[PDB]
């Protein structure tokens, strides 16, 4: 179990109260979890952002979750891992140019070649993971990043929708 500490995932601003009506998962940001293999396996389209599980995350409009504001370049991913796994890979999807942010989201939302990707082998990670990734520096404004946690011994990941106001100048 874990969650993207910074920037601030969707559950963890709900943990925060800062996101509002997140349901039961405001006390579990930590606890995304559904079916791994990404994208070609997983969560249906239109419940990636809850994983199968909590649906109130995977309402989508232009104002019903709250923004963090980032650049484009190289950014800073931090996870906090609640209880540590056997690790496959680390991924971190973005939303096409000219997606639908009224529309729940889907796989066809997603540039599916992630802008970073690390494998860990299988290894077991401490209870602070850091990531350096290149935002692609062609979008701008309202966008999703999806952070993705393989587990290697369950077919399982974790999801980490954040909201992101982008800035490309
Ligand atoms: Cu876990």
């Amino acid at each position: 179990h874990g969650y993207v500490e910074s920037p601030a995932s969707r559950s963890y601003l709900c943990k925060q109260g800062v996101n509002v009506n997140c349901g039961p998962i405001q006390y579990e940001p930590q606890s995304v979890e559904g079916i791994g293999g990404f994208p070609q396996l997983g969560p249906s389209d239109g419940q990636i952002a809850g994983a199968g599980h909590f649906p109130a995350l995977d309402v989508q409009t232009v104002d019903r979750w709250k923004k963090v504001t980032l650049n484009g370049g190289t950014n800073t991913f931090k996870w906090k891992l609640t209880a540590p796994h056997s690790t496959k890979e680390w991924k971190y999807y973005i939303t096409k140019k000219g997606w639908n942010p009224n529309k729940p989201l889907t796989r066809s939302d997603l540039d599916l070649v992630p802008f970073y990707v690390k494998n860990d082998g299988g290894a077991r990670p401490g209870t602070t993971v850091t990531h350096e990734a290149n935002v692609p520096t062609d979008r701008s404004g309202y966008h999703l990043i999806l952070a993705v946690w393989e587990i290697a011994d369950t077919g399982n990941a974790f999801y980490q929708v954040i909201d992101v106001n982008l800035l490309n100048n």
